[PDB]
């Protein structure tokens, strides 16, 4: 069964906003959410339409860009960094749950490097910004 | 790299027509299956664009899903219900046409289809017109 998706706020986390935050929604998330291998990422894995029972076994930090998107539009994050992370966690898990050269694999690799790409425009200071 | 317009699915130049087995098929059959775990890739026309799929209108003339299904049966546009279970089993046929025997959505469409015939086994025996 799904667990309920990653949050997208907590009232015990502390909210910011930076430069780099306000790049990582307005570029990186904007062009990966565009591209063509976009779309099984767009939301949270759902297991059971999948027929995937083991998912959520093996998978334990889920991650999905919907949720990053979110969570940069609600100033969720405290800095670049943890954005950068949940990026990581999605690719990694789908690299950890499926294997070497299966197509999804394959998608994920190419918004990988896309965001690798991007992310190295990444401002070098970080700014932090009045919400 | 373009979807093509979807199918009909209202014309005033059709006759408009209601059944006992056409009001079954939509408030038991198309309820049923719409609700199935693997209903989703079924639920709407096939993306090509959003899927990647240049081909799939190359080999797919008479494509059909059940939005579209949804659709003619809420609107009368059948004549009778054996219109719509064509409609059903021209799906089913464009799935195992496109795609290839092990695949995992042919694998999801037999299941599905499983259920459909399942359930058509219970349609009212007689068709009698509804105005
Ligand atoms: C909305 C529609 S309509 C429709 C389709 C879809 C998505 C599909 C289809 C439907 C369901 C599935 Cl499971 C696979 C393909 N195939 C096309 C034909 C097609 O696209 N052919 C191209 C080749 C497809 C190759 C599919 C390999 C499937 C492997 C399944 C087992 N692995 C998984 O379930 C892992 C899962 N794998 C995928 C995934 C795998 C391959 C591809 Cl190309 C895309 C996503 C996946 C997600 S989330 C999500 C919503 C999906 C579909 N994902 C993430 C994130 N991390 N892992 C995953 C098609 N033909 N007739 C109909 C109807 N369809």
């Amino acid at each position: 069964m799904n667990p309920p998706p990653p949050e997208t706020s907590n009232p015990n986390k502390p909210k910011r906003q930076t430069n780099q935050l306000q790049y990582l929604l307005r570029v990186v998330l904007k062009t990966l959410w565009k591209h063509q291998f976009a779309w099984p990422f767009q939301q949270p894995v759902d297991a059971v339409k999948l027929n995937l029972p083991d998912y959520y076994k093996i998978i334990k930090t889920p991650m999905d860009m919907g949720t990053i998107k979110k969570r940069l539009e609600n100033n969720y994050y405290w800095n670049a960094q943890e954005c950068i992370q949940d990026f990581n966690t999605m690719f990694t898990n789908c690299y950890i749950y499926n294997k070497p050269g299966d197509d999804i694999v394959l998608m994920a690799e190419a918004l990988e490097k896309l965001f690798l790409q991007k992310i190295n425009e990444l401002p070098t200071e970080e700014t932090e910004i009045m919400i």
